[PDB]
C-alpha cells in the first residue's frame, strides 16, 4: 500500500523539505506549485527517480480570485487539487497547507491592495479551508471499508504571530484565521478520524534577527521544521489533533 | 469638543447597547447598519431626543463584495475598502472627528465541512469574512489615516478601537468554521493594529462575549447559569474606551461568566 | 460600606489599588509585611478622608510556620494557612464583611538556574518559600478563607458584588532571565484564577487576574538604561503609572464587570506583543 | 556512545511507557520511584534482560519536605528536597557518567477543594502536590543544568533534552483540584523559563500535556463510557504509548529546534465546552 500526500507550495524551501520528508517515509507526493514550475518539476523528477510513480505536480493560484476557463472560483481549483490525487493514485491520506504569500500591508505611510487581500487571505486561510473541505468530502464519500487508517492535515502557521511583525497585518490576520481553522476542522473531522494540527516556524531558511534566537542563535534548517510535520503525520502521533506546535528555538519567549 | 464614536452593526442587541453606553458617557455616535434601517433610525431619534445632534445613522454592506454606483441596479465598481473609508469619513464630515471605532458588525451562520448551492460558498465566504475581519481592517486603516492626517496639535487625546471577538472560538461551535476563522483573523488584527498604531496613541483591544442576549444552553455557564445582558458586555467596551484604560492595548477581554473554563 | 482586603497595600500598585477602592466607597483592610510606617501613614490618610474606612494588619505571606510571637516564646507554631485565615477574619471582626480580595503582595528577585555557566541551603530554602508563598500559596489560602466566610453567611446576609483580583504578570510567557521561581509562581497564580473562578461561581464570587507589563519602574540604574528599558513598551514608550493599573482592578471589582470571571487582563502598553 | 535518561515516577502507566520508549531508542534509563518499589524493580529487570546495564531504579520522595538521612541517631539530619533532587541526577553520573535527558513525570493528583488532626492534610497536600509537580522539577532541572555546565564543552553530549509532563486540560480546570492545577501552571512557567535560560547550553526544555490517558475505571461502567466519550477523537482516553511516543520524539535530534513549547496530546478534548 502507498499512502498519498498533497503538499501546497511544494517547490522550494520548507514545502520541498516537507515533500521530501514525506516521500522518505514512503508517501506518494502531489507537489502543488503556483509560479515555480521549474523547481517543482525538477523535484518531481528526483522523487520519481528514487521511486517510480511517487510524485506528480499540479499548478494552481490559491489566491481568492476567480480565474478564466464561468471563470473558475478558488473552491473549484482547490477541489481539483485534491481530485488530482484521487485520479492519479486513488487516495489522499495527508494534506499539508504550506503555500503562503508573505509581504507588507502597512496601516500607516489601493488596487494592489485589492490583490494583496485576495492573495494573502487566499493562500494562508481561504484556500486551506476549501482544500480541507474537499479532503473531507473525499474521505466521507469513501465507504468505511476502504478508508485509510492515518488521515492527517497539517497547517503551516507562525510561531511569532502573537508578537506581530510590524506592517504585516493581513498576513498576521490570515495566520490567525488558519489557527482557527485548525481548531474548527479538528473538532468537525474527529468523527472521520481526520487529525488537524498546526506547525509554526519562528525563523527558517533565511535570506538581522538571526542572533536573537535563544537556542543556537540561528534560524532553523528546512529539515528542523519538516521533521515535525512528518512526525505529526505518523501514526505515532495518532492521538494529537487540534494543536499547534512551535518550532522556533525559543524565539516566541523573547521580548524587546 | 464632543468625542465621536463609530459603531458598526449598531441597530440592535449588543451594538445598540454599546452605542447607548458610549452616548451615555457623552459621545456623539455614528450608528452603522446594513438592513436594520428602522431600528437604527429609531435609536438615533432616541439619542437625538436626549441630546441634539448626538447621533446619525449610516448604511453599508460590510461583506467582501462590490456594490453599484448611483442610479444603476451589483458585482461592479464600489469596493469594500471604499465603503469603509466612507463610513469613517461620515464622522469627519458631520462632526469633524472620530475618536472611537467599535467593530461590532458580524454575520454568524453555519458553514459545515461535512455535508451529512454554488454561490452559497462564495457569498458566505464574503459575508462572514467581510463583516468579521476584512471590513474591520479597512475601517481601521481609514480610522488611522484620518488620525495620522490630523496635525498633532489638533488630535484627540483618547483614541480607541474595540473589536468584538469571541470568548468561545478556542472551543469552536460545531459547523461554524468560517465564522471561527474570521474571529481568529480579528484577534490577529487586534494585536497587529495595536502594535502599528501605538505611535499615534491609538489603542486596539478586543472584547469577547461567551453567551449574550440569547433568543439548557444558559445552564452551562458556570457564573449565574445564564447568558449575559447587553449591558454586561457593553460596559466593558465603554470602560476600555475610557481614559482610565489608556495603558491597555492589544488585549482581548473575555466577558463570558467563566464559560471558556468548561469542558464536555 | 463594602469592604476590601488588599495584600501588600503599603506602597506603589497596592497603595494605588487601596486608594482606588477607597475612592469608590470601600472600607479597606491594608495588609503589610515590612512596610509598617508606609501602611499606617496611608491608613491615616484614608481615615482622615472618611472615618473608620481603613485598618492595617501585618503578615508574612511566605510559606513558613511562624510561632506564637514577635518577641516572647512558644506553644504550637503558626502556619501560613492560619495567618491567612486571620487576615480575612480581621475584616469580619472589624466591619462584619469582606466583599473584595486583592492578592497583590508579591516578592520578586532572581533565582538563577545557573551560576556563571555565594549560595546556600538557606537563601535557597527561603527564596522558594517567599516567592511561592507571596505569589501563589498565600493567595490560595486567602481565597479559601474568603470563600469559607461567604459560604458561611446565610444567603439573606450575603453581599451582592464579591470579587477576587489576582495581580499576575503580562510578561511571564516571555520570562525575565533568571527569575524562574517568580515566573513559576505567577503561573500558579493564573491557574488559581481559573480554578477558583470555576469553583466559586455558584457563590457568585468572581475571580479575575490583572497583569501589568512595566509599572512605576525604579531608576536604580543609569538614566540612559532607564530610558532604554522604558522605550521598548510600544504604547507611549514608558512604564505605566500606578493608577493606570489600579483603575483596571477597580473596574473589574465594579458591578459593571459582574459577568467577567476567570480572565486575566494585561495592562502592558502592548509590551507582550514585542520580540527580541 | 550510550545516551542516558532520568525518568521520575517511572514505575508504571505513563512514566513506564516513557522509560520503555526511551530504552527502545537505545537510552540507558534511570527509573525513579517513590512508593512503587516492586513495579520499578520489575521493569528494570525487563530492560536489563533486553540489554545489560541499561536500567537502574532510584527511590525518592519528591514532596517539598525535608527527610532524615539514613539515620544513625546523629549527624545534623534534615535532607532537603534540593539535596534529594541533586542526588537523583548524581545517580546517573555515578553509574553511567552522563545524563542527557530528564523527564519530569512524577506527579501527585488529588482534590484540594475550596468548599465542602488535619491541619496535617493541608500542609502535606501543599507540599506533595507542589513538590512533585513543580518544585522538584525545578531542582531537578537545576542539578541537570549544573552538571552539563560543569562538563568541559569537549565531553558534552549533543542532544540534551528536558520534558515536563504538563496537562492539556488545566485551562479548563477540574473542579476541586486547585493546588494540582496551580502546580501544573508552575510547571508550564518552568518550561518557558528553563528553555530561555538553558538555551546557551543547548538544553531544550519542552512540555507534553495529556488530556485523558489510561483512564482509571473505578466507577460504573457507564460513568466510564460517559467520560470516555467526551474526547472528540476516537471517543476514548489515550494509551500510554500514544503519549510516550510524543515525549520520545521531542527527545530525538529531529526535534532539536523545538524548545519552550507545550504539545497537547489530548484527542481534541481541550477544544470542547460544556
Ligand atoms: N520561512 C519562515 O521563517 C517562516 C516563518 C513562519 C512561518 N512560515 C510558514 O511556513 C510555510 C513555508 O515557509 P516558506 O518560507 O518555505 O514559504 P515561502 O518560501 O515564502 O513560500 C511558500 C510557497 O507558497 C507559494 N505561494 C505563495 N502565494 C501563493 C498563492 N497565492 N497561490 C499559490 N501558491 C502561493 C509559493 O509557491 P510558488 O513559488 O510555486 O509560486 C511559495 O513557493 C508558510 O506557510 C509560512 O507562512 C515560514
Ligand atoms: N450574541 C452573542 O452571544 C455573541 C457571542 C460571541 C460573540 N459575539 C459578538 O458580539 C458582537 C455583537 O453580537 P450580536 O449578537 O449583537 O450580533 P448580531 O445580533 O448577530 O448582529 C450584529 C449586527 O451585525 C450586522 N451585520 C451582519 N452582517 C453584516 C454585513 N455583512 N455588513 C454590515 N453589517 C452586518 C447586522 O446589522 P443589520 O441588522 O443592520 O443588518 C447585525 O445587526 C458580534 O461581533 C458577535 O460576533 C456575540
Ligand atoms: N511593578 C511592575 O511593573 C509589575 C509587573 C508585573 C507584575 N506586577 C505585579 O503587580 C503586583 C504589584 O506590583 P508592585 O511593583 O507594586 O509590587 P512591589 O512594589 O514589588 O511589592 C508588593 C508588596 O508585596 C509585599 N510582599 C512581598 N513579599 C511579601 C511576603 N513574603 N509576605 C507579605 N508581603 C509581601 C510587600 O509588602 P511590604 O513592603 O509591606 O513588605 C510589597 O510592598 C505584584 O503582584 C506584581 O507581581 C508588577
Ligand atoms: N493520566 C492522565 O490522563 C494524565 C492527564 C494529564 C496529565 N498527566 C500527567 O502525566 C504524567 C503521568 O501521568 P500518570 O497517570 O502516569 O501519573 P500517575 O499514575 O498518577 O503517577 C505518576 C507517578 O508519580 C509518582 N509520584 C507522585 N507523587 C510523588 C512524590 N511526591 N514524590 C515522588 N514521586 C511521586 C508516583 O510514583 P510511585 O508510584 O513510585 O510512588 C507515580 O507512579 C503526570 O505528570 C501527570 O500529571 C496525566
Ligand atoms: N522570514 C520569512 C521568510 C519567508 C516567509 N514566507 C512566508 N510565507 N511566511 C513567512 N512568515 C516567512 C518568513
Ligand atoms: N449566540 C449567538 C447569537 C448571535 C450571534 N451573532 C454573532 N454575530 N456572533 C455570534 N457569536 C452570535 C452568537
Ligand atoms: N513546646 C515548646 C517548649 C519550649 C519552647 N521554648 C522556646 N523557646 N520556643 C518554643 N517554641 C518552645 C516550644
Ligand atoms: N519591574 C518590576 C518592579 C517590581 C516588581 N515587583 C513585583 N512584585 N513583581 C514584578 N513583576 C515587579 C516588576
Ligand atoms: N485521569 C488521571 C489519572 C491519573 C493522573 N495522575 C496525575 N498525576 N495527574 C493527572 N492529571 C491524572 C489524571
Amino acid at each position: 500500500t502507498v499512502p498519498v500526500a498533497l503538499v501546497t507550495g511544494a517547490a522550494k524551501r520548507l514545502g520541498r523539505s516537507i515533500a521530501e520528508g514525506l516521500h522518505a517515509e514512503g508517501y506518494a507526493v502531489c507537489l502543488h506549485y503556483h509560479r515555480s514550475a521549474a523547481e517543482a518539476n525538477a523535484l518531481s523528477a528526483t522523487l520519481n527517480a528514487r521511486r517510480p510513480n511517487s510524485a506528480i505536480t499540479v499548478q494552481a493560484d490559491l489566491s481568492n480570485v476567480a480565474t478564466a476557463p464561468a471563470p473558475v472560483t478558488l473552491f473549484t481549483r482547490c477541489a481539483e487539487l485534491v481530485a488530482a490525487c484521487y485520479t492519479h493514485w486513488g487516495r489522499c491520506d495527508v494534506l499539508v497547507n504550506n503555500a503562503s504569500s508573505f509581504y507588507p500591508t502597512p496601516l500607516l505611510r489601493r488596487e494592489a491592495m485589492e490583490t494583496a487581500t485576495a492573495d494573502l487571505f487566499g493562500s494562508n486561510a481561504i484556500a486551506p479551508y476549501f482544500l480541507i473541505k474537499a479532503f473531507a468530502h473525499r474521505v466521507a464519500g469513501t465507504p468505511a471499508k476502504h478508508r485509510g487508517t492515518n488521515y492527517s492535515i497539517i497547517n503551516m502557521v507562525d510561531a511569532m504571530t502573537n508578537q506581530p511583525l510590524l506592517g504585516y497585518t493581513i498576513y498576521t490576520m490570515a495566520k490567525g484565521a488558519l489557527e482557527g481553522l485548525t481548531r474548527s476542522a479538528a473538532l468537525e473531522l474527529a468523527p472521520l478520524q481526520i487529525r488537524v494540527n498546526g506547525v509554526g516556524p519562528g525563523l527558517s531558511v533565511l535570506v538581522g534577527h538571526r542572533s536573537k534566537v535563544p537556542l543556537y542563535q540561528r534560524d532553523s534548517s528546512a529539515a528542523e521544521v519538516s521533521d515535525v510535520v512528518i512526525f505529526l503525520c505518523s501514526s505515532k502521533a495518532k492521538y494529537i489533533t487540534g494543536t499547534c506546535v512551535k518550532v522556533d528555538g525559543g524565539y516566541s519567549l523573547t521580548r524587546a
